[PDB]
């Protein structure tokens, strides 16, 4: 059968759970019109993380591949247009790694654009009554480098695969400690994903 | 005993008032020995007051909370000062545009909320809910209504503490001017309740 | 005919503070015939105050007007009201952290500002300046010195109108704090010596 | 020995364009036995590309800096990359509204600055002005003008460096549109002056 991937991220250092992850967990082995989903969480380090993404894709085969992360402080929930490749970190990841200006993959191209129906995922979501928008910028972390390791493997690979990349913003327990920070609760992002990932799925263009 | 509870009907532009949405699945429901009563008042300059100032009346609470919506705000909101101004950006329902008038004349500057502000915003924190205290309600309408209740509570019966809450947008809402903050109408509802019965217990 | 004009003196962190360093060129200024005297106040609860008191008795102004910073603000904030409480997040330059006092015991919960704000916040705009009215002072020294203050006057010379300013970041103060509006020195005391001569223009008969 | 900097003409609505006031001091100013062309170009798609194109093949440039506005931004940025993408929300001086088109046909998805990008942010923190590096130039005109420039660049000269600043508003510009950040046009100058300074010497 058809299999859509979705992944996440384990906590990073300070958090005691990554949302990414608690937001997809309840999509494990769901059916969306003829695809199950399947979920994989990845480690937040630079190169191990596309490790672990790599033997995700090799083993699921999927047709569509949806990666999830964090990006707290955006009000909304957001589809990234572009991956950029470039790895640079204010702080360092979950191994202590933190590299500045550095290539994701030596010699590839500048940038990927994600392959989703971005617009139509952004409209459907807006249309439920979900804040949505479309970002030009996945960061320059973790998130932006695994968004950039995907598009290039299924470019290198399998160039009929479709990738892309959602931020999610702060839950809001997280947004407690920060203080004036947006969130949004743990069920309206997983309805939120949900949305997206049929979207994804029904449409091409 | 009985708490009164208020919200605002929706800003003309709206077809619902998210602060309305939240208290409705609150009536009837026992906190420690109180009640809670609920009732939604009219959005516009000094007929707000009128059913408010009914509202206290008719229900002669032990503790009165206003609840209105502010747009833009991250988190949930509970108000420390009321000023006695009117200055409004845009009209009310009923077309009134105010502009620097005394909410009640020869009132006092400003009256503080009576209520427990920062153990209401701990209780909201820690139950993993961001809230903060606010030193402005704004001077449109629920600073009209602050301002009103505080006064009337001070006049007619000092004994009976009063204050505001402010909740931000709803997603719904969020979606229409775009890069706004949300917080969804369960989780407002969860935070009042929370709020309202820290109010009551302290 | 003297305008009092204060500022504060830096706070602990900051190597100086901007409302002085925008008041200073103002020093001895005429204004419709009446002079600009500025005197530097203490980041202090209470002290402040007391430098305050000494400051109006010594000059006995027609006009008093109270400069202070707010860091993050974009533009000039004219205050519109003081309220009867100290909050603090951190301390005074001198140790004091005071949480929920009085800035007055008995005093009245609070005081509008007899200052003509809306004019002032139009002859700004109008200059191309960009400036609003505030609903608050915050709880911290600038608004409990705005209270004493008003307080003070109403006390002891009625007719004599007060009123509190706040500027923003000066742009080297926004370096540190990353993401921060600034506006320089130099709009800065044009602002201030425009709203202060609008200010006594409009307090005359 | 040339480094030309481009700036826009206002912008429909906006009565000047505050990237191009800002360089105007700059007109054959020396920096390093270098001298400063500056050219205006329109705030329009496509027809900005041979405005552009025009001046680099007339002034044959050993550096290129393009300056544009991002209105909202509370610093000076300095652009990182640049997309292959056309995406407007409201249309250019000449009511063009395209929505998802290529920057070029069949070019690469992006092209990095060759500018010494930190650096230049470094210096202007050093020099006390508040600036930061930006991973989006947007998808209006101003990121338009920077591709094709990387690209032509690329092309045809591709020893030469080629990069873009952002500027905020200006005051006046806030005023307006309110709650606004903003940059008194003379740091705006400075700020430029020490960035193209910095991009030349490394
Ligand atoms: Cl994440
Ligand atoms: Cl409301
Ligand atoms: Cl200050
Ligand atoms: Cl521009």
């Amino acid at each position: 059968m058809k299999t859509i991937l979705v992944t996440a991220f384990d906590p990073f250092g300070g958090e005691a759970i990554n949302p990414s992850w608690e937001a997809i967990k309840p999509l494990q082995g769901s059916q969306v019109f003829g695809a199950n989903i399947e979920i994989c969480q990845i480690p937040c380090i630079f190169d191990t993380s596309l490790e672990h993404l790599y033997a995700a894709v090799d083993k699921y085969q999927p047709e569509l591949v949806i990666s999830v992360g964090q990006a707290g402080g955006r009000t909304n929930i957001t589809v990234e247009r572009v991956a950029i490749n470039i790895n640079d970190a204010r702080i360092p990841d979950n191994a202590g790694n933190q590299p500045i200006d550095t290539p994701v993959i030596v010699d590839g191209p500048a940038a990927y654009f994600s392959r989703l129906p971005i617009k139509t995922m952004v409209n459907a979501l807006n249309t439920a009554g979900i804040p949505a928008s479309v970002s030009q910028t996945a960061g320059t972390f973790v998130c932006n480098h695994v968004m950039y390791g995907l598009l290039h493997y299924l470019a290198q690979n399998t160039p009929s695969v479709r990738g892309g990349f959602i931020h999610v913003p702060y839950l809001p327990e997280q947004a407690v400690k920060d203080g004036n920070q947006s969130s949004m609760t743990l069920m309206l992002m997983t309805l939120a994903l949900k949305i997206a990932i049929e979207t994804a799925w029904k449409n091409t263009s």
